């Protein structure tokens, strides 16, 4: 099977690296196009063995599954450029935040009537095969197209089908989520440094603490509040630290973040639906 | 490189015109007598210093246009449309019109000027006052009829007084909020840092000097590093030490968020200052 | 003249790089010792041509001016280790935050009666020859020792003599200052990114804005408030941004920072004075 | 250079009293050359104008016929009723000086022009400290103001404080700054005195000291070429009492509160436009 | 009558300029001594007619009334230098914040038994003859010494005698007060500029408003709240602005400042009482 990437940014590189590391795709069965070849992301894809071309048309010809890993305001230009080159065999997978299936189908249908479109929202940890991906199938997607998508994206993390009207909220949670985690880990490490740890050890310990806690929850049937209860001895250090988190409205800030990212994602709609 | 020895004009003789004229003459790319500036108010302290520099001053904007090859519009954004009606008939094929006003779009300038002569050569720029010490930060966008080398000429000129690069025009309002207003954020921070030094027992003059030197060296380190500012921050803070204690109290006040708020507020206000039909 | 460094951390590397780049010292006339040779700072000093040794005693023998660029709680151990090896020719320059001249002289005087001690507070931008350094001369420092120190440290930035009781406050201002600036620049760049700039351009513009503003003030006789007034047109973008800084108590946060760093520096005193 | 000049106030409230008191104390106007009208002859301001020697009448018409310079010292929403009432009585000799916040020259000229075509209108924003001849006044001249009209206005208002001409579009902002400014200062002085009392001072002494401090600082700045931040720097010894107190002001966002105040007063003034311009 | 200043900083200049502008002292009857008069005051005092000497003892020998205008921690050093040079004719006027009469008398009495001491708290607006001064008379001050002090300091502003235990509070109110006013004027001008005024005009209007309001209160019998009530029309601009001041706790910030300055002044007591 042939996979192509339009756009060679962080997400394109991350998926290719994840895909090849899973053994589900040979790097040569992958082609990627970028309008900017000076990107650092484009340098590393060459070392992988991924074919690179400056013309999106060449990507479309080599590819069967076609990932649109470009910015939301760029999608309509890409669709206008290659819409004439879409064939029956193509599955077009848009990774752009906010951009609706119906808006993509509308553009592509001016060229050929039944484009097979899938919309997805993934995140950068696909690069270490621990991404979180959702997808929704378009009007003309065959039932096997969604199955194919799920099998491919399951190789690099969690993947599940959702109704399209959930994807803006997913973007605010697992799409933007890694950034919330990177911010938290920087701050936790500053906290470790303030109390006397070397920075390198503090980063390692904080990241290991977050990874292990996340894995515990994924492998548990218990509520996060129950796992929280299990950490804190009465009168102990942990419950004292939880109090100061609570006094600052820590929970409210993370709710605010998911909401703000979701609301901004809805504003990012560019084309007519 | 490009041989200049051209005439530059400033419509407006305020802080920006003085800062650019001072920077340009200090760089040696322009002689002061090849510069002409016009102001509706000849009593400005910036006007007196331009006179002593040897810059030619005139109350008549038309005379600046007739003198100039490169014409900087260094007036307030709402003043731009009056200037354009006033001198539009005087724009010749030789002119490059460089608007420095915050918010004012190229298309709004081209529309007004096209009513007189069809293909005005227009450049939009956003620079800042540190051009006066040749460490400005300048971006520019070229208009519809800007000729092949107009952008190259603009970049060569503005690079003599600091950083300069071409951008898409739709980035300029955000640049305005960051490096246009930026020096004011820094001056506020330096006043406050000196107040802190004085609180802890330093003489005011020493505290101002140390704080400014700290900001300058840190900024230079980052411009000369390939590392993330967070990594440079990490390299500086020993475990349990004075710096990480100070960083905590900055974080508790939402220091980072205040600077984000400032860039956003300046960018948003700049959009509002759109004074013409773009 | 011979210079040596006890400790091969960030500050040792920064001074050596600054010194050699100024042409005031050949890299071979410099020797540095580290208890941890696996430090990244130690790797680069080798490429410079600076002599490295694992034994502080060897540094003392090669050196005339001796920089103590180790952590405050480490100074007393270093002094106990090499105090017997101090000679009449040595000028001992302590860079450690908080550690008093009298405490260093007391330790060294148990070995030989008139140690020539200088205390200094510098910062990492000496690495690009724009440091801010102050120093105070000890009881037995000759008048030419301070002059020598000032000439050496002026090659890598601003340098001036202060009374020792100002150095804790200097530490809170120009010692910790660069970190305040790195934090501000990260945030300013986040602000530029929020409003649509690429991150690389936003970092460059923010850093250039801060450098130029700093240089303007250093080259001006005017008050920072006057230079601030000159930036803001009435009703304009800048004055709107200054208002939101003021509403958050921006000035108070920077005062808080200088104070907190100064107060913590006084707590870092380790030895008996 | 006008001792023949008659001045009228439509409105006999705080502002009319303050200006009449200041003018008469300045010696530029004899109190008998001043007439004031009010729909309420019971105000304490009316009873004080009477003992000052000002002529008082309930008829705005009579004030108009008495006056050469006519101050409109009524609330903004009252201006249109005044203008309809006395518009037909405006003569060529009249200079109509509106003091109401927010009310535009063009709105006033539009009303008066329905009667006689070229009314001479000046808009000003002053403040109550004219009553001790330390007011802060700006003015803008209307379409048909003669060039001597602005010079005359500035000569008259300079006798009771600072006075300068501005473009009209600055007057709403001036209103938020020097118009409302005295009230900010009275609030600050009450609070400073509470602080002095908290720390052990008698109330009367604390008020005197705080008011003298503010007066002297303001005069220092007015007589200095230096930035207010520079004078601040000159006051604060390192480690001293003043810089400690400045820190606690900064921690509460003191500067931002005063910016908020000028902004809020200016914005409200723009909402008080009553007439169509 | 001869007047001397030990110290040539901001306060000594301001009193000397005010005294000479008052015409109550011939400038040639004024001498001032400083070890480091590098402020422009050296050429300003000379043009003013003030005699300048580097030796504090020369000032003592010239002067009848001797103003100590040095920092509180410098006072005990001055008293030890000039103590043997105090004569019966001298009135010693300390302007230092926090330093008590009893601590000055104890110091000087080691030299001669009945030093005539006055403690003063004034402020910089004496330079425009609108200062605010309080003074307390010491144990051996003659009854005419206080009268002399009040006649002198009344020429440059308000002056009244207080009990000494009120002077710390006066320091927090009228001593520090001018700085509160300068901060307020800078911010008010920033407000004016935000709403469209040129900076120079905004500064002038704000300062004039402050000056006029203060003069109204000084010349009124009415409470400041009553003067506030007289300025605010119902529903008007001023009452809207007062609301936003109240919402930020504006009154409490000024109480906090007087308190903080007073408390810090009590900490500045340098000598033993
Ligand atoms: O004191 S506890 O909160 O029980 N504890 C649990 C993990 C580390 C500290
Ligand atoms: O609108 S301004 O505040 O005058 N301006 C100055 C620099 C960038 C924006
Ligand atoms: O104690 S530290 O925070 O490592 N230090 C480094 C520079 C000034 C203070
Ligand atoms: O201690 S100071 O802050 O320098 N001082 C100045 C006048 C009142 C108190
Ligand atoms: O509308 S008011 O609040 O009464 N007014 C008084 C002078 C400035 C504005």
């Amino acid at each position: 099977m042939s996979v192509g990437f339009i756009g060679a940014g962080q997400l394109a590189f991350a998926l290719a690296k994840g895909f090849t590391a899973a053994g589900v795709l040979a790097a040569h069965k992958i082609m990627a196009s970028s309008p900017d070849m000076d990107l650092a992301t484009v340098s590393a894809l060459r070392k992988m063995g991924v074919k690179l071309t400056p013309h999106n048309k060449e990507t479309v010809q080599h590819s069967d599954v076609l990932f649109l890993a470009v910015k939301p305001h760029i999608i309509p230009f890409i669709l206008d450029e290659i819409g004439a080159d879409i064939e029956d065999r193509h599955i077009v997978v848009s990774c752009a935040a906010g951009v609706t299936i119906s808006s993509i189908e509308k553009k592509l249908s001016a060229f050929r009537p039944a484009p097979r479109v899938i919309r997805c929202m993934t995140n950068t940890p696909v690069v270490v095969r621990e991404g979180a991906t959702v997808y929704a199938t378009g009007t003309h997607a065959q039932v096997e197209d969604g199955r194919l998508m799920e099998q491919l994206l399951s190789s690099v993390g969690f993947c599940t089908e959702v109704e399209e009207d959930l994807i803006d909220a997913v973007t605010g949670l697992s799409g933007s989520g890694p950034a919330y985690a990177f911010t938290a880990l920087d701050a936790l490490a500053d906290g470790g440094v303030k109390m006397g740890l070397p920075r390198r050890l503090a980063v390692r310990l904080g990241a290991q603490a977050l990874l292990g806690a996340a894995k515990m929850l994924l492998h548990s049937e218990q509520h996060p509040g129950q796992l929280k209860d299990n950490v804190s001895s009465p009168g102990g250090a942990t419950i004292h630290a939880l109090h100061v988190l609570e006094s600052g409205g820590f929970r409210s800030l993370l709710i605010n973040a998911v909401e703000a990212s979701c609301i901004r994602t809805r504003e990012l709609q560019s084309m007519a639906d």
